[PDB]
């Protein structure tokens, strides 16, 4: 099995005012986006050591009682309004992975989208402060940190495509973004449940099958355990781990709006029996956000693709991924 070319891109110029330097960053984003579709963002400014430490303390201290109280409706029939946000339970002997998902901290009972009961919008559920002191404050602060990184990356993608730097970012707003953080625990287990291992067509043991991401872009932290593979025409290639950087790739909404000029890379998660963390931030826009598709390969940029509302995209995409690859 070969190794994918995943460049490390210093994204620090995207936080600054040196326009030529931002253009050199954009060129590197463009080149990675048209090759394997992945790159590591380095010099990103986020304290990933603290992220990893506070996530670990959470995963290792939460109890079965608390997991039921936080569970999404797939695991608790009482929580009919928790489709996205809350706890995704493991099943001993059957399902190894478990995770906690939270959304925009600004979705409160008073928020107009929550009052209108708009699909894909939910109010976050949190554990008890006295049992997990500081966890919610940390988690909400992390949301806005990674929001800020993601904003800057979106300026890079816009410049890469020949657009003004706010082309995407203007639709990525603290008041209405559907972006989510997921804090995923992949446990070490001995014996490891066979039901939690999937076998690929090519014989590879997997934790999660091939997919395109449901996102504009995906901004991922992982601990230093190799697990991801990306599909190329010549087969799947291993993505090397780097627990100092954020791994970035496009989701299928970027592919839609660029007429597949920036493909959403197909990737999958290999089975590794190792205790690790996978902490994606899915960059979603607002429910009513629509970006007119264009084709950068054409002088005039004309595209025949229909504009697609981000809310409709996301609603269908999340369900399709569950149907295709299973409830996580
Ligand atoms: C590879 C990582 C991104 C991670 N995979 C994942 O998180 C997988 C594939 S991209 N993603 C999902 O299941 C979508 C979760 C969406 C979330 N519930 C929400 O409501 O917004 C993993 O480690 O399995």
């Amino acid at each position: 099995v070969s190794k994918a070319n995943v460049p490390k891109i210093d994204v620090s110029p995207l936080f600054g005012d040196d326009q030529a330097a931002k253009m050199r960053v954009a060129q590197q984003i463009d080149a990675a986006s048209r090759d394997t579709g992945f790159f590591y963002a380095v010099n990103h400014g986020i304290n990933v050591q603290r992220l990893s430490q506070k996530t670990k303390e959470f995963h290792m201290s939460i109890t079965p009682e608390e997991k039921w109280d936080l569970a999404i409706r797939a695991y608790n029939k009482e929580h009919q309004d928790q489709v996205r946000a809350g706890y995704y339970l493991s099943i001993p002997g059957k399902k190894a992975v478990e995770s906690f998902c939270y959304l925009n901290p600004n979705f409160t009972p008073d928020h107009p989208r929550i009052q209108a009961k708009t699909p894909t919008h939910e109010v976050n559920v949190w554990p008890d402060e006295t049992k997990h002191p500081g966890f919610q404050d940390f988690a909400e602060q992390y949301y806005w940190d990674v929001f800020g990184l993601s904003s800057a990356l979106l300026k890079g993608y816009a410049l890469a495509l020949g657009k003004e730097e706010n082309f995407f970012a203007r639709h990525f707003k603290p008041d209405d973004t559907l972006a989510s953080v997921v804090l995923i625990r992949y446990p070490y287990l001995d014996p490891y449940p066979e039901a939690a291992i999937k076998t690929a067509a090519d014989g590879t043991k997997l934790s999660f099958e091939w997919h395109e991401d449901v996102s504009l872009i995906t901004v991922l932290y992982q601990s230093n355990v190799q697990n991801l593979q990306v599909e190329t025409a010549a087969g799947y290639q291993d993505i090397e781990a780097d627990d100092t950087g954020y791994l970035i790739n496009c989701g299928s909404y970027m592919a839609h709006l660029t007429n597949n000029y920036y493909k959403a890379p197909i990737h999958r998660v290999k089975w590794v029996n190792a205790e690790r963390q996978s902490l994606p931030f899915f960059v979603n826009l607002g429910y009513d956000s629509v970006i007119d598709p264009f084709d950068p390969r054409e002088p005039n940029g004309k595209s025949d693709r229909e504009p697609l509302s981000y809310g409709d995209y996301l609603q269908n995409g999340l369900v399709s991924l569950i149907n295709k690859n299973g409830q996580t």
